[PDB]
């Protein structure tokens, strides 16, 4: 896969009692889930090589906009974010057998992944609110593109174990 020097790539790795959910993020300056790319759902004991490869694929699709390009304005539009978010919730409930968003989110942990010049910053979080996650302290897993997909998968699972 093609990763460019100086370019930022972002992705997310969420997990609850039914699934792992890997998602491409996009943006400019700050990044967020990019619902242009559907979530990739995986079983909880997916092997490290599949988990690493899936997150690398998600990162490769991460878009960086030119500020105020039609793509940037659309991506950061308040109402479009809301509509795409609600569609994501409804679709994930359908794909995982949930009838309430309360149940979908109850045990959902979240890890963020940032790639830049070969460095992978894999960050755990605290599930602070029903549908939101905030950083915790000094718990990142730092890897790089030197690492095999399997080593990346191990570091992803490690970061998930650090979520609270
Ligand atoms: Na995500």
């Amino acid at each position: 896969m093609t990763f460019n020097q100086e370019q930022d790539y972002w992705a997310g790795y969420k997990a609850n009692e039914r699934a792992l959910i890997i998602q491409t993020w996009s943006g400019f300056g700050r990044y967020a889930p990019d619902h242009l790319y559907p979530p990739h759902i995986l079983p909880l004991d997916t092997d490290n090589e599949t988990l690493g490869t899936t997150v690398l694929q998600a990162l490769a699709n991460s878009r960086t906009f030119v500020y105020d390009s039609p793509e940037d304005q659309d991506f950061f539009d308040t109402e479009k974010i809301r509509q795409r978010y609600e569609d994501w919730v409804a679709k994930l409930c359908g794909n995982l057998g949930y009838k309430t968003r309360r149940a979908l989110f109850k045990n959902m942990m979240s890890v963020d992944i940032w790639l830049h010049n070969g460095c992978l910053k894999i960050s755990p979080s605290r599930h602070v609110k029903l549908e939101a996650w905030d950083a915790i302290d000094a718990d990142d897993v730092i890897l790089s593109l030197d690492n095999s997909p399997e080593e990346i998968g191990a570091g992803l699972k490690l970061a998930l174990s650090r979520c609270r």
